[PDB]
């Protein structure tokens, strides 16, 4: 029925170097504003749609009609974290044996037993914030950062990256990034020679947390069943697992930290009511789980930051079937989606007119969210599995932020997105006040 | 650890006397006033603790230190409304799965199907004012409560009531709120027993006439979904005995609270002509068409304002009740068992000091320009948590909807200098609210 619209094209390239950009999500968030729920995207040997809609999305998110699609970045990706559970196809053996392997590892039940550990590392972050000379600032990307890798590093694996005892980052991350940057880079497009020296140095620390062998996820992954086929993970898996987790557990959780607070610092009525919850819950110089349960306004904070600024900004599906999407839109059986969550997330129609304002009581009652309205976290059975986990550990850690230091936005931050395959507030800069509470 | 004071006992009655008066949230309020934001009260066979300031109330709220409990009101409106969403327990199974079922059909999506009946009455009430005759006037609370009612049975179950068509109400109405009566009638104190059981029968039957009716007749309504509707954890529709004490809560829930605040806003409106002449204004700029749209309405953002702060002043709901989880500390300095009762005072919460300044019994509804700023749990007229009410954006809706309509065709008239005089019931309602409507003849 209905003739999808598309972008400016760049002849045989087609749609291709819109994305030769720095900021190739913000470019087509843009592009979603002038051309509106559904457009066209194409390039050599591939075509897309990416939506921006509730009323296409939940469609979408029929998983009935769709199933989780490697996307160009996840097949990159793929190429060092294998058939990890982020990687993986749906139907591919090891997805559904490590999901049920690895599901009772991150219950909302399974994060009394990480708390010490992420308390560890909160610590050691508030306890670098309190040592800071006068009128010195924090970097709060990378100290965040900072935070979640040594966090899912102790915490899932008993190794600790001692982040803050380095300037420059552990020879893991570079590397990490690194690969992450040529996987980003190579979708925009010796470099080949220094990608396979990044994965080799990946793989070592890997086969060196190993190698020795708690209460994380590597017991689980080690001795964990599945149920359904009784078999545990082979070692080839383990290392993917490994190296999956390492990525996902760190970078789209620091991002979230980083984001929620530059938004607590350009809106001081909602810091202030953060920060009043967490003066009056966190009563003890060592958070506990049930305090951090409490804390539900910080909370509603993550959910607002993750709302204008979702960390992991999209995820594809394609059609297991011949489909009409929305009524107007007939797709074949492997045709492909992307889901733009920032764009959905600033529907007009879901949110009312004013989605770009920072307004945490939007979440004050979960039940107000229509379905598939928000989805930071992706859908259905590939949904993230570490949800609970991020969340977890950002509200334990803003809470303590919050509880400790009194914050001031010295450089009136001008917000600057840098974009890879997640997004992070580039030189985002505070100073901190201590109010003098000791741990 | 504080010692929480007490009002004046009455020998083995306790406090219960205290109650055996005809404004009895309005009594508990002075109370308040003397005795300040906590005080034990007793009763045979029963005690309780009213919190009255945000410091308290905002720990109350914690729904896993808090969860639901039935106020002796509430247990006496079970015996008509049984385990229906407002008198059914947290852990009773049928809550959570009516709430499961019926939540689709009260999301603020939901309104649009609703919005068109809405009108239907609105037209309604817009007509019978502009046909009045010179010098006569508008008993306010009585025509918003034929407004409401019309509305619930409309856009809930598809029967009309016709309540613009009688002086005397629909046989349900004089049961329903007899029924009502005796209820609070029992809590400050036969044969009203009698006549209880009489009115409980005649609420019954046209509950069961509407649902033959329905079955002899597909909607987009409530009831639609009371009998097709699954909850999507046990796949299970609700049964026939739950869906008629649905029925009847959503009759009682959906109708009287809202009248309520219409009439407690269009007092404020008349008592305050600048602010009047603010929401006159919007009303005018947005409802640009004979028949204002759902998404016009959802533009009348002062119109929302004046709603919420005539819910500050007033809440017609004015109290809930909740009890302890487990043995827990409130505010540091008062103990709390487990099974302990609270009651919160909700018109005294709304005029915390601490929270909304000095001028707390001024009406200004710039006061909501922004929620960031309200501390939390400080604005509670519809609840708490999962307990919340779940028809918060139906009674907000039809009220932006309705009032805007009467900003837009009539001037009004405080002709009588009415004296706020607050009638209760389980619900606060300004009786004998009086105004003159003069016409801008706009057509509809
Ligand atoms: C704020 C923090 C986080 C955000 C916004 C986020 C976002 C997402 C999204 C959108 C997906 C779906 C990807 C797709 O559909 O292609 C996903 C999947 C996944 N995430 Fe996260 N994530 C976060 C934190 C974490 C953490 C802390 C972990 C590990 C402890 C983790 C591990 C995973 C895994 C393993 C998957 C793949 C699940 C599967 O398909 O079975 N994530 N995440
Ligand atoms: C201005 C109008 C209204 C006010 C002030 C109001 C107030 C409240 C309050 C305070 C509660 C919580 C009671 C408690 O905790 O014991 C509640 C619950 C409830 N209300 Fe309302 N309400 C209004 C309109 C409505 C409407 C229009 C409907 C139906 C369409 C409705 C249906 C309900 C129901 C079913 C519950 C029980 C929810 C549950 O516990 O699952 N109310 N209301
Ligand atoms: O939009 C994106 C960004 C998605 C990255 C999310 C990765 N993530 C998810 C969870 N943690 C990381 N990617 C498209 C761009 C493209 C379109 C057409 C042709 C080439 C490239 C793609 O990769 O296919
Ligand atoms: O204060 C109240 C007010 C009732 C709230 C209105 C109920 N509602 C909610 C939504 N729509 C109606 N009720 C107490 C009084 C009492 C205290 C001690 C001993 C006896 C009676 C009670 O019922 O327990």
């Amino acid at each position: 029925i209905k003739e999808m619209p598309q972008p400016k094209t760049f002849g045989e390239l087609k749609n291709l170097p819109l994305l030769n950009t720095d900021k190739p999500v913000q470019a087509l968030m843009k592009i979603a504003d002038e051309l509106g729920e559904i457009f066209k995207f194409e390039a050599p040997g591939r075509v897309t749609r990416y939506l921006s809609s509730q009323r296409l999305i939940k469609e979408a998110c029929d998983e009935s009609r769709f199933d989780k699609n490697l996307s160009q970045a996840l097949k990159f990706v793929r190429d060092f974290a294998g058939d990890g559970l982020k990687t993986s196809w749906t139907h591919e053996k090891n997805w559904k044996k490590a999901h049920n392997i690895l599901l009772p590892s991150f219950s909302q039940q399974a994060m009394k037993g990480y708390h010490a550990m992420m308390v560890d590392i909160a610590v050691q972050l508030v306890q670098k914030w309190e040592r800071l000379n006068a009128d010195e600032h924090i970097e709060v990307p990378e100290d965040m950062t900072r935070l979640t890798l040594d966090t899912i590093g102790l915490c899932g694996f008993n190794y600790r990256f001692n982040s803050f005892y380095r300037d420059q980052p552990h020879p893991f991350i570079t590397s990490m990034v690194r690969a992450l940057d040529e996987a980003m880079n190579k979708l925009q497009r010796e470099n080949k020679r220094q990608f396979q020296e990044d994965i080799k140095v990946m793989n070592d620390l890997v086969d060196k947390i190993i190698a020795d062998r708690s209460d994380d996820l590597l017991t689980h992954m080690l001795n964990g069943k599945d149920p359904e086929t009784g078999e545990p993970l082979d070692d080839e898996n383990i290392r993917y697992q490994i190296i999956t987790f390492l990525i996902a557990g760190h970078e789209t959780t620091s991002g979230l930290l980083s984001f929620a607070l530059y938004f607590l610092v350009k809106n001081p009525h909602v810091l202030q009511k953060a920060a009043e919850e967490a003066a009056r819950v966190l009563v003890d110089p060592v958070p506990s789980y049930k305090q951090v349960k409490q804390l539900k306004y910080v909370g509603m904070v993550l959910n607002e930051a993750l709302r204008l600024w979702p960390t992991a900004p999209a995820f594809s599906l394609y059609a297991k079937e011949d489909t009409v999407l929305g009524g107007e839109y007939p797709l074949e059986k492997g045709d492909e989606l992307m889901v733009l969550i920032p764009q959905l997330h600033r529907d007009k129609t879901i949110w009312g007119d004013d989605v770009e304002e920072f307004r945490p009581e939007r979440f004050e009652n979960p039940s107000a969210i229509p379905q598939h309205a928000f989805k930071p976290f992706g859908n259905g059975q590939r949904a993230c599995i570490g949800q609970q986990f991020a969340l977890h550990e950002a509200t334990l850690v803003l809470g303590m932020m919050l509880k400790h230091f009194d914050f001031e936005d010295h450089t009136n931050y001008e917000l600057d997105i840098k974009e890879t395959l997640t997004l992070k507030p580039e030189g985002f800069v505070v100073k901190a006040k201590s109010k003098k509470i000791p741990l």
